[PDB]
C-alpha cells in the first residue's frame, strides 16, 4: 500500500456554493489547462507505485493534481475561487520541489503555470 488515499473531492459537511468565478475556473481555466499537450502527467494523482517513485510521498505531503481539482469544481467542493487557485499553486509547487530544475516535467509545469496565471489575471468580478 504505497500510494496514499487521494485528496478528498467531496465532503458532506463542507459548505458548497455556485458562483460565476468558480464556473469560470471550471469552464475556462481548468478546461484550457486540461486539454493542453503538457496536461497529462497532471491529470490524476501521482501514482508512486506504477511510476516507480517510492520516495514521492515521503517528500510531497500535500499532493494535488488537475484530476482532483476537476472533481472538486464539478462536485461543488469549493466555497470560493482562492481555494481552487491555491490547489493549482500546490500542484505546481510540488512539481518544482520533487523534480530537479531544468527537468522536462518542470518546464511542462512552468508552461501550464504561465497559461494558468494569464487566465487568473482575467478572472471575472463576482
Ligand atoms: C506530477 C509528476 C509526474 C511524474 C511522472 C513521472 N515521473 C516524474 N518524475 C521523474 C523524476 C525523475 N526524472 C524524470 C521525471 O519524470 C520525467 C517526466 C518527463 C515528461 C513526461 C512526464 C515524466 C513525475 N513527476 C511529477 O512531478
Amino acid at each position: 500500500s504505497m500510494n496514499p488515499p487521494p485528496p478528498e473531492t467531496s465532503n458532506p459537511n463542507k459548505p458548497k456554493r455556485q458562483t460565476n468565478q468558480l464556473q469560470y475556473l471550471l469552464r475556462v481555466v481548468l478546461k484550457t489547462l486540461w486539454k493542453h499537450q503538457f496536461a497529462w502527467p497532471f491529470q490524476q494523482p501521482v501514482d508512486a507505485v506504477k511510476l516507480n517513485l517510492p520516495d514521492y510521498y515521503k517528500i510531497i505531503k500535500t499532493p494535488m493534481d488537475m484530476g482532483t481539482i476537476k472533481k472538486r469544481l464539478e462536485n461543488n467542493y469549493y466555497w470560493n475561487a482562492q481555494e481552487c487557485i491555491q490547489d493549482f499553486n500546490t500542484m505546481f509547487t510540488n512539481c518544482y520541489i520533487y523534480n530537479k530544475p531544468g527537468d522536462d516535467i518542470v518546464l511542462m509545469a512552468e508552461a501550464l503555470e504561465k497559461l494558468f496565471l494569464q487566465k487568473i489575471n482575467e478572472l471575472p468580478t463576482e
